[PDB]
């Protein structure tokens, strides 16, 4: 409860970042209007907002957020020749007004897609007017993702700012700058991609595949929480999603705050490493919270057989609360096991369930359900045994070209540039999770293979081309990348007709960027399997020592010739 909604906002968040929220939460909605459009109307909203702040009492200060931003919309002259049916919300009342606007954002739209500028004009434009500069990429970025959470996508923004101080003074700006835009870019990729996983999933798999997903994701960050503290929290953490999902951003917010507000007031009862977190803003508290670092376990912690295999009661204690007792199991198997991933956790789950509702249908049939857990969990931990000791004898680029081979064979219908981006960008999955100790490696793993399937999956719910990726990004979230693992070599496929034109190379190879030399390559051997699939091969560009002049035409037409021959 409180008697100036904007003006407590304006207060908890402070001028600078009320402003850039709600530039953010505009240009969501107003898409298409001007970037100073989108600046005198948060002026104008700022202006309103520290009336507010001056006197609670002062004119429409005790309106709701809600009603005032869907007012401001509806002041928009231009809003019926250029939203159409939006301006229809506007002939109705809160809270069918706001529910109407929410349905009305478009989800693509069509804009010219966003270009890196020069690094020599970025840190110019910067210095110039940082203001502009930020606050104009702020929005463009805001109305391409009006689905984003404007916080978060904030947060992207200080960091940027960030990004631009430290390296349009350093000596090579580019060299600084580049790779750090590059971080920022797969970052908030990365965050918009497994946003719209979490929501599609919530959707597809029911409330309760979510709940347990949550059971063993906070027990692994919460290991000494007791189990009703995790329980209260799954629930919390649930309403939260949900709502989340739905995309009203103040729902989502006072969700969210509500939740971290909870955590912060019960740290003692939850983990010793939210402190910091907890003393934050509350812009970002929650966020601070959803990245933590996992707590220590408890040391003393005995093993699951007695409780969940010896116990007379494993039948009588199921039976009572199938899910809580289930969600028990997942709760003190998670807590043991930061070092799985949730996927891993939640199949050990679905085989105890398994297991429980054929043996309590004789009851001591189960006690060897623990070794039943052994294949799953050391499926992932061989795979990334066997990916990171190829990563090593390789170095990235010649990974992402064995992994190239694999995929171009397994599925060859789909297309070279998506084979290139896939096995390019399990080449950094790679990279990344390899230099993290064994324990560290498959959440690391998980959560990187979470979104380069998901974006993946994407793509061929568009512009399918094969029935294997179809059902691996149709089964259960649980079962994506093990379908996924299982992908055997297309033994029915038919080689790709050869096109001389497609396998010449010119002298523009020797001046095109690192980068794109390598994407060139790479797509010549994502053609070179579709070309020859049945061509014998181990580790391609740089093998040995383990176990597992040029010319465009004339010297260039001499191996297109010879290769045509000399493989098959
Ligand atoms: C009465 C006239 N006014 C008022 C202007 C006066 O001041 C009196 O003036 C008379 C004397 O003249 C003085 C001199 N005059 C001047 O200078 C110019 O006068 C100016 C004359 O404008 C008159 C016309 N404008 C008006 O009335 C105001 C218009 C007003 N609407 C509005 O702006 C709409 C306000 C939008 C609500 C905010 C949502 C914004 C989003 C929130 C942020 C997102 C949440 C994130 C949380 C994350 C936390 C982490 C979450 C987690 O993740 O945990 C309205 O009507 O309601
Ligand atoms: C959010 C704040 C964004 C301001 C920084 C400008 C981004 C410039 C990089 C171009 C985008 C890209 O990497 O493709
Ligand atoms: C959305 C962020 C909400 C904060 C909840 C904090 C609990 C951490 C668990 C999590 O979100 O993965
Ligand atoms: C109280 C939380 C509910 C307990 C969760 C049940 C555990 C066994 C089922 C695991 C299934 C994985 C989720 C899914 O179906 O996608
Ligand atoms: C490139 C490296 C690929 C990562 C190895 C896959 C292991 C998957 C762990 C997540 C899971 O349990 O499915
Ligand atoms: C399926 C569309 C073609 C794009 C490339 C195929 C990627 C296959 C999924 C790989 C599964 C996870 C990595 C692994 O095998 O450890
Ligand atoms: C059909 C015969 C055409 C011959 C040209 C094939 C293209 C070869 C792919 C490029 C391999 C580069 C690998 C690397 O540099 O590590």
């Amino acid at each position: 409860a409180h008697k100036s909604e904007v003006a407590h906002r304006f207060k908890d968040l402070g001028e600078e970042n009320f402003k850039a929220l709600v530039l953010i939460a505009f240009a969501q909605y107003l898409q298409q209007c001007p970037f100073e459009d989108h600046v005198k109307l948060v002026n104008e909203v700022t202006e309103f907002a520290k009336t507010c702040v001056a006197d609670e009492s002062a004119e429409n200060c005790d309106k709701s957020l809600h009603t005032l931003f869907g007012d401001k919309l509806c002041t928009v002259a231009t809003l019926r020749e250029t939203y159409g049916e939006m301006a229809d919300c506007c002939a109705k009342q809160e809270p069918e007004r706001n529910e109407c606007f929410l349905q009305h954002k478009d989800d693509n739209p069509n804009l010219p897609r966003l270009v890196r500028p020069e690094v020599d004009v970025m840190c110019t434009a910067f210095h110039d007017n940082e203001e502009t500069f930020l606050k104009k990429y702020l929005y463009e970025i805001a109305r391409r993702h009006p689905y984003f959470y404007a916080p978060e996508l904030l947060f992207f923004a200080k960091r940027y700012k960030a990004a631009f101080t430290e390296c349009c003074q350093a000596a090579d700006k580019a060299a600084c700058l580049l790779p750090k835009l590059d971080e920022l870019r797969d970052e908030g990729k990365a965050s918009s991609a497994k946003q719209r996983l979490k929501c599609a999933s919530l959707q597809k798999f029911g409330e309760r595949a979510f709940k347990a997903w949550a059971v063993a994701r906070l027990s692994q960050r919460f290991p000494k929480a007791e189990f009703a503290e995790v329980s209260k929290l799954v629930t919390d953490l649930t309403k939260v999603h949900t709502e989340c999902c739905h995309g009203d951003l103040l729902e989502c917010a006072d969700d969210r705050a509500d939740l971290a507000k909870y955590i912060c007031e019960n740290q003692d009862s939850i983990s010793s490493k939210l402190k910091e977190c907890c003393e934050k803003p509350l812009l970002e508290k929650s966020h601070c919270i959803a990245e933590v670092e996992n707590d220590e376990m408890p040391a003393d912690l005995p093993s699951l057989a007695a409780d969940f295999v010896e116990s007379k009661d494993v039948c009588k204690n199921y039976a009572e609360a199938k899910d809580v007792f289930l969600g028990m199991f997942l709760y003190e198997y998670a807590r043991r096991h930061p070092d799985y991933s949730v996927v891993l956790l939640l199949r050990l789950a679905k085989t105890y369930e398994t297991t429980l509702e054929k043996c309590c249908a004789p009851h001591e049939c189960y006690a060897k359900v623990f070794d039943e857990f052994k294949p799953l969990v050391e499926e992932p931990q061989n795979l990334i045994k066997q990916n990171c000791e190829l990563f090593e004898q390789l170095g990235e680029y010649k990974f992402q070209n064995a992994l190239l081979v694999r995929y171009t064979k397994k599925v060859p219908q789909v297309s070279t540039p998506t084979l290139v981006e896939v096995s390019r960008n399990l080449g950094k999955v790679g990279s990344k999770c390899c230099k993290h100790p064994e324990a560290k490696r498959m959440p690391c793993a998980e959560d990187y293979l979470s979104v380069v399937l998901n974006q993946l999956c994407v793509l061929h719910e568009k512009t399918p081309v094969s029935d294997r990726v179809t059902k691996c990004c149709t089964e259960s979230l649980v079962n994506r990348r093990p379908c996924f693992s299982a992908l055997e070599v297309d033994e029915t496929y038919v080689p790709k007709e050869f096109n001389a034109e497609t396998f010449t190379f010119h002298a523009d190879i020797c001046t095109l960027s690192e980068k794109e030399r390598q994407i060139k390559k790479q797509t010549a051997l994502v053609e070179l399997v579709k070309h020859k699939p049945k061509a014998t091969k181990e580790q391609l560009k740089a093998v040995m020592d383990d176990f597992a002049e040029t010319c465009f035409a004339e010297e260039g037409k001499k191996l297109v010739a010879a290769s045509q021959a000399a493989l098959g």
